[PDB]
RNA sequence: GGGGCGCACCACCGGCCCGCCUCGCGACCCUCCGGGGGGCAGGUGGAGUUGGAGCGCGCGCGAUGGCACCCGAAAGAUGGUGAACUAUGCCUGGGCAGGGCGAAGCCAGGGGAAACUCUGGUGGAGGCCCGCCGCGGUCCUGACGUGCAAAUCGGUCGUCCGACCUGGGCAUAGGGGCGAAAGACUAAUCGAACCAUCUAGUAGCUGGUUCCCUCCGAAGUUUCCCUCAGGAUAGCUGGCGCUCGCCGAUCAAGCAGUUUUAUCCGGUAAAGCCAAUGACUAGAGGCACCUAUUCUCAAACUUUAAAUGGGUAAGAGGCCCGGCUCGCUGGCGCUGGAGCCGGGCGUGGAAUGCGACGCGCCUAGUGGGCCAUUUUUGGUA
RNA sequence: AGCAGUUGAACAUGGGUGAGCCGGUCCUAAGGGACGGGCCUACGCCGUUCGGAGGGGAGGGCCC
RNA sequence: GACGCAAACGAACCCGGAGAUGCCGGCGGGUGCCCCGGGAAAGAGUUCUCUUUUCUUUGUGAAGGGCAGGGCGCCCUGGAACGGGUUCGCCCCGAGAGAGGGGCCCGCGCCCUGGAAAGCGCCGCGCUUCUGGCGGCGUCCGGUGAGCUCUCGUCGGCCCUUGAAAAUCCGGGGGAGAAGGUGUAAAUCUCGCGCCGGGCCGUACCCAUAUCCGCAGCAGGUCUCCAAGGUGAACAGCCUCUGGCGUGUUGGAACAAGGCAGAGUAAGGGAAGUCGGCAAGUCAGAUCCGUAACUUCGGGAUAAGGAUUGGCUCUAAGGGCU
RNA sequence: UAGCAGCCAGCUUAGAACUGUCGCGGACCAGGGGAAUCCGACUGUUUAAUUAAAACAAAGCAUCGCGAAGGCCCUCGGCGGGUGUUGACGCGAUGUGAUUUCUGCCCAGUGCUCUGAAUGUCAAAGUGAAGAAAUUCAACGAAGCGCGGGUAAACGGCGGGAGUAACUAUGACUCUCUUAAGGUAGCCAAAUGCCUCGUCAUCUAAUUAGUGACGCGCAUGAAUGGAUGAACGAGAUUCCCACUGUCCCUACCUGCUAUCUAGCGAAACCACAGCCAAGGGAACGGGCUUGGCAGAAUCAGCGGGGAAAGAAGACCCUGUUGAGCUUGACUCUAGUCUGGCCCUGUGAAGAGACUUUCCUCACUUACCCGGUGAGGCGGGCUUCUGGCGUCAAGCGCCCCGCGGGGCGCGACCCGCCCCGGGGACAGCGUCAGGUGGGGAGUUUGACUGGGGCGGUACACCUGUCAAACGGUAACGCAGGUGUCCUAAGGCGAGCUCAGGGGGGACAGAAACCUCCCGUAGAGCAGAAGGGCAAAAGCUCGCUUGAUCUUGAUUUUCAGUAUGAGUACGGACCGCGAAAGCGGGGCCUCACGAUCCUUCCGGCUUUUGGGGUUUUAAGCGGGAGGUGUCAGAAAAGUUACCACAGGGAUAACUGGCUUGUGGCGGCCAAGCGUUCAUAGCGACGUCGCUUUUUGAUCCUUCGAUGUCGGCUCUUCCUAUCAUUGUGAAGCAGAAUUCACCAAGCGUUGGAUUGUUCACCCACUAACAGGGAACGUGAGCUGGGUUUAGACCGUCGUGAGACAGGUUAGUUUUACCCUACUGAUGUGAGCCGUUGUUGCAAUAGUAAUCCCGCUCAGUACGAGAGGAACCGCGGGUUCAGACAUUUGGUUCGUGCGCUUGGCUGAGGAGCCACUGGCGCGAAGCCACCAUCUGC
């Protein structure tokens, strides 16, 4: 047979990303020394939309400590900032909405956004729009501390990882029902070439493993193992269990 | 008319060499420690030996490896070239009459005790409707069907503000692409493109295989084969000879799809079942059986038993006589037996025919058969 | 030039395209593709704003 | 005061603007075209009868100066409820309406320089390869429109769609620096004008029922711009003017059969034809009435089912300006 | 002041009068409608060149993976690249397919997944012991497998049999079997129901259709989604209204062709060619045989034939030919998981032995990741606002000509890595184990009354077939075998069996004792045949001839191997007093090459430059086995299919055959009230026919177009009707049987694709067939019979269906005959030319019914009820014809009229015939009329 829609997904020809209209990496600013023993001060100039995402970004415009030059950061924009308010970034940022300050210097039970892995990826966790992580409790003794993933995860992340206080703008975004095709048409026109799925139980067993027969059945179970070579790997790749739940 | 040496060659019997087995186990001069021999004889295996025949070259033919008598596959592999068509995506531009229903919002006038309602107008929403250009291609299964056209033409028809149509510039390249998914599309080529090469790929399979005359002349059957459209093998065929007889039974002869004479073999036709095994009808006698009878049968039953047919014997390779040899045999140097040697005896001791279809070598084709008299199996035929 | 022709996009002999202000040239879009580095036995390939001691213009008379 | 004056020094560095933003809808300003009124001028057409008739022609470039017109969440005064202003729709106001007076932007419209000398229209004379030249007169006065396009504005609508980069250019912040000491100097965003230069390449023609592709002068295919009068809702169909053409690789004579097509027509019956109402036949625009079952209350719906429609002569209603 | 005057400007709406032939969206433009069923929600998309659909997509719903050292995926490769300018409201992988309403039971199977070293299996490396060593042995022992748990909106699955309620019936209720659960809610003869044209109702004069119901449903059923559904549809289907040449039943007109002509001018095709009947033949000739017969050269048609052209059949079989694709095929592989070694160093703690192994925690410098313009790391001064922040003001010190310059503090000092996060773990290199249709290569026996399924007739044995030697075939017949036996082998001795009769306590038809008869009629391991009585059977006691060896030889045979046998020679033995018998079974069957492994044997060989010891090799003989049995290591599918071929071989016709089907006789039990034969014919039996279906496989696979209908012609008779007759259980009427006889006619319809059926009416009757199952270059494609798609059942799957359903290119004649018409042709010319005729021969045509009268008569008890002659019409058919009626009308004849055009009137034109009304002439219709012996 032939290799699997799949499989040509990771070649990168006409399945990349749509990058055209896109207003940058939204990432919090790069840790310095500023924002290691004090707090930088910063105006909100723009909320804009970028295509593709569901959650607004703000073009937050700092001042460079060591040359005359203001810089621009590309923030998420946590839901309840608005344009000419001043966001704080460092360790001694008061506990506001917008303020990027260490998760080591918060209480317990914050709700955080873009919150950072490893100290320095400038943003990576609670994202997307609506989105956010609460920390859970923290530990002086190894300098660690438990944050809760919008995935139900615990994760033990540093107490050095710097986050946004509240909630991600656009939330709700996935209740409003898509009524047309059209209008998921548009919705992955600015994401990706991925929208129309054909089943694989619509195709020909040369290009899928569920293809073929005089009706439209599988054939085989859909678990599929996680060790099956690519090609074969698709279904329910590992699941645990299945059913309604 | 008699005798003899006998070529080549054939049949048979011996000698020797090598392997192996068995019996002799060892006295004896080859031993210098170690050792080597000890006619060993009797069977047996060998592509041996007992007075070489090969080598070189040339020619003919046959079976092979090779492109291999010539033309032909569907494929496989290596290396390249294509997104001017088409599929999807990206960048940047262009384009889509005239009408219809008419949503939110708003104004006004009425009803209310509030909740809130009713009428008109306004507004101009929509993968909304009729519909032109566009873009598609339903039906007539119309026209055309060596056409205008290697897919077109006419009427009709779908859609036409949205998942729309379209140009240019870019991106994805062959077991790869791309696919709102038809195995579709990827330059008239796609259930794996095109170009060149390996490649004159292989074919037990179709087609063809070129001058004349003379002579001989088949096979579709046996055995084995992942064989049953093919091979191997035997048979049938041809060629080259060769050993003789040629002289007729001057000669030995021998042979025969034939008879005669003589002697064996068989269990089919017929016959039988009152004889056995098995099947079977009917009375009668004696106290369901029992006896003597009776009707009807056998391919896997038979006492008996043909016709046709099969084998063998019809002479010198015989017949007869004498002597000798033996480890085999044993009352019995002959007790058998067999071998060896010598001598005596043609009226070649049935008919007919014929040179021996004698001794070898090489060998093509064939290995689908079909029909008839009689015999006969399966089948209504 | 599917009949013809005194005709032609045929044949023969000559002639014809003039730019500071039309467009190319210039810019980067998708994208292509060097440099550093890595990779490949190799021809070469991967990768594209990241990565090398990657700065050869400007000013004050030798500074930056 | 918005901001205006011909100019009106200024580095590093910084900030910002323009380049540079979608689709759709409504409205308004301006051109072009069309139309109407001159009982307008110059030629032509018609005249059998009528026709002060019918047809054609009546002009201004870029750039600059001025002025209409359009736009503005631009300024000052002032202060709002009996709320007012205002659009087709909206929208606007104590974060300041209405009103009064100003500022700026766009002006592709009009006047002027250009510029009538030229261009068209008409008339006359000279001339027949210098001839293939010289003269005369005219180029006018208004109107509007649910008209059609183009364009500039403006107010909205839609998006789980937010609808490009860079070269290049400009303004501001910044005040490092430079200029002369009593008439000039530094510096000038020409600030009025003058001087010099602008190389290289493409440029003809066809652009499609005969210059491209499909073997061809192939009923196929191939991206765009301009686009008139009448009927009509129409860029539909039919007819006409400007422009183009000879009927699409041939003429002549016949009008048999049989075909293709005209979606030709038909007595009485009306699907009895046929696998099957295939085929084509009925219906069709618009106005006024009237519209069920069912439903997700949106629809169904142009449901179904009726009436009216020409021509001509009138009447009534719907405007603007002084 | 309930506003007026003047002037200007268009374009619409409403009402009314009048008027023309009731014509007016007058041309043009321009929805037929209604009641329901099936499927898909809708818009959209799709097989460029046969399938526009119910298929794909879709929003909605649901499941699955993954927190970045990650999920998914790419690359030969860089820890390179895509999702990612991303971060769970995200990306990736699947199923379902809007909304409404619901989504039941089963975790045993397969698959996924979790748990775990707490117990089996378990590689490389390492560790231990023996040994000169190679080597052998033991312990240890990862993932995976195994054990256990979870999961079905994972693949999937979801049963049988009796009794039983006051007639009958049903079986609520019980009984039994049985699972992993035994189909729940629903729905249905459904696109899913074989039987089947189900049954009832409805729809029609009539319905295999449609719809509503019924449900033990071959084989419905719940996200392999069930039920429903407004709107929507170039989707499938039924009925009704309107409409119409679809039809009854065809006719007429027009344009472009065909036709003729000037010019121009091909191609497919072609063995030679072109009249038929029958015969034979390769079983359907054009040519051959026997007959019919046969006259130049051509035009327009025509579709009977040339088994016409197009194309090495696509179906079928064969090939030791392929390809696409799928798996539980065979053999491998990328990837992935896992362990040892490697870059890999350092410090410490704990527990098993005496420098150490296991595990854990730490060190940073190897290694790895992230951040930045490597901007403040380690050790002793900005939160009230959508301002501003740019190379230092100041102080100290120094150097030059009031003018310049430089330095330090401001801006603390020191340092070893830029700052963070991991860290000898990730990762890299290399072996090892597991997983691995993601991918690669290949295979997927043969025989065969086609292949497939079945069978083994594939290696063997008995009787028969087999025709009296031997041999002799078929998917001939009746059978048997892949074993059994330390005795059932060998030997010696003794004994006599099967059965029957007479007897004998319990004891009987069967126990045991005993006498008599007993040719074997018993037994001999098995199938059968043969053989056998002091045996070969039975019983008993001694035994290992069931051993070791060379050759000869029989049988299958090629006269090869193997297997199975026979007779001897040489050893060593058994039994017997002995002669003798025995190297397996009473005989015919019971079995296996090369290579390789393994064991036994040597009075032995090599291990090579010698020697010694291990090891290995070799010679001789067994065993391990190829049952496809002279011996490949091997699962499917293809309707997406390809190639080489095959009429060696199926599906059509034709041919032979006629079981079967159909049809007709013979005999006469009996039926017919009585009477065998008016009409029938049981039990038997003899034939015909090729309109049934088989059997066969001769023709055709470098192609004979294939089901039905439509259309049209002709023939046959085994006669339904009509004509002429015979017979009766013929009174009449009606009907039945039979004869001469195919001249003539044999219908319109509902349903079905149907031939075949069934019903509705009509009728003199509505007979049965043939002609390549007549007839596709005649048509129509409904059916079947490619590719799309849906369901049911089946398969793990790809896929299958002789089951249902929907959409699916029907090509060419101009050649030669045949036929239909149209010119012309004997040419030999005193013949040329014309008129009027004759006639061979060929075609041939009429058919049937009704009404009146006979007649209410014959006849009959009645009820009922004819016929001939004559008269008047009609059905079907045939040949004509246009006076009349009707159709056509581009005499474009006349009138009218829409839009436009010529300035208007008048007169006209344009819109491929503008439209409408009427319409001459022609042509035309059982739609008018006339004739038919
Ligand atoms: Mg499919
Ligand atoms: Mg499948
Ligand atoms: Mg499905
Ligand atoms: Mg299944
Ligand atoms: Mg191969
Ligand atoms: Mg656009
Ligand atoms: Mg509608
Ligand atoms: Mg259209
Ligand atoms: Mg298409
Ligand atoms: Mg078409
Ligand atoms: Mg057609
Ligand atoms: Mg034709
Ligand atoms: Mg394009
Ligand atoms: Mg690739
Ligand atoms: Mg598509
Ligand atoms: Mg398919
Ligand atoms: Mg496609
Ligand atoms: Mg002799
Ligand atoms: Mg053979
Ligand atoms: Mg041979
Ligand atoms: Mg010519
Ligand atoms: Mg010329
Ligand atoms: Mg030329
Ligand atoms: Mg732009
Ligand atoms: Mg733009
Ligand atoms: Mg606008
Ligand atoms: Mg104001
Ligand atoms: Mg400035
Ligand atoms: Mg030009
Ligand atoms: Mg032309
Ligand atoms: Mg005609
Ligand atoms: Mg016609
Ligand atoms: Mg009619
Ligand atoms: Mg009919
Ligand atoms: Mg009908
Ligand atoms: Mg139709
Ligand atoms: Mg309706
Ligand atoms: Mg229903
Ligand atoms: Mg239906
Ligand atoms: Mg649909
Ligand atoms: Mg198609
Ligand atoms: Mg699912
Ligand atoms: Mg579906
Ligand atoms: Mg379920
Ligand atoms: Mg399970
Ligand atoms: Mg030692
Ligand atoms: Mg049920
Ligand atoms: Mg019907
Ligand atoms: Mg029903
Ligand atoms: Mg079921
Ligand atoms: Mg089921
Ligand atoms: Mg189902
Ligand atoms: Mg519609
Ligand atoms: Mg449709
Ligand atoms: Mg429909
Ligand atoms: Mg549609
Ligand atoms: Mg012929
Ligand atoms: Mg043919
Ligand atoms: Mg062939
Ligand atoms: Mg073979
Ligand atoms: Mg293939
Ligand atoms: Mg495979
Ligand atoms: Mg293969
Ligand atoms: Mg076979
Ligand atoms: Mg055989
Ligand atoms: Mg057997
Ligand atoms: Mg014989
Ligand atoms: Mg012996
Ligand atoms: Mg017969
Ligand atoms: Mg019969
Ligand atoms: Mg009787
Ligand atoms: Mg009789
Ligand atoms: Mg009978
Ligand atoms: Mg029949
Ligand atoms: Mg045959
Ligand atoms: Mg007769
Ligand atoms: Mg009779
Ligand atoms: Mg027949
Ligand atoms: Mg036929
Ligand atoms: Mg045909
Ligand atoms: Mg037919
Ligand atoms: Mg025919
Ligand atoms: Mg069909
Ligand atoms: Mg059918
Ligand atoms: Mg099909
Ligand atoms: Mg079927
Ligand atoms: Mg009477
Ligand atoms: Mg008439
Ligand atoms: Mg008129
Ligand atoms: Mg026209
Ligand atoms: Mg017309
Ligand atoms: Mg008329």
């Amino acid at each position: 047979g032939r290799v699997i829609r799949g499989q040509r997904k990771g070649a990168g020809s006409v399945f990349k990303a749509h990058v055209k209209h896109r207003k940058g990496a939204a990432k919090l600013r790069h840790i310095d020394f500023a924002e290691r023993h004090g707090y930088i001060k910063g105006i909100v100039k723009d909320i804009i939309h970028d295509p593709g995402r569901g959650a607004p970004l703000a073009k937050v415009m700092f001042r460079d400590p060591y040359r005359f030059k203001k810089r621009t950061e590309l923030f998420i924009a946590a839901e309840g900032i608005h344009t000419g308010q001043f966001i704080y970034c460092g360790k001694k940022a008061q506990l506001n909405i917008g303020n990027v300050l260490p998760v080591g210097t918060m209480p317990e039970g914050t709700i955080v956004c873009c919150l950072e892995e490893k100290p320095g990826d400038r943003g990576k966790l609670a994202r997307a729009s609506g989105n956010y992580a609460t920390v859970i409790s923290h530990n002086p003794e190894t300098k660690k501390s438990r944050v809760k993933l919008p995935s139900g995860s615990k994760k033990v992340i540093s107490s050095a990882n710097r986050a946004v206080v509240g909630v991600v703008a656009g939330g709700g975004r996935i209740d409003k029902p898509i009524l047309k095709a059209g209008r998921a048409y548009h919705k992955y026109k600015a994401k990706r070439n991925c929208w129309p799925r054909v089943r694989g139980v619509a195709m020909n067993p040369v290009e899928h493993p569920f293809g073929g027969g005089n009706h439209q059945h599988i054939g085989k179970p859909s678990t599929i193992r996680r060790d099956a070579p690519a090609g074969r790997k698709v279904g329910l790749i590992a699941a645990r269990r299945t059913g309604r739940l």
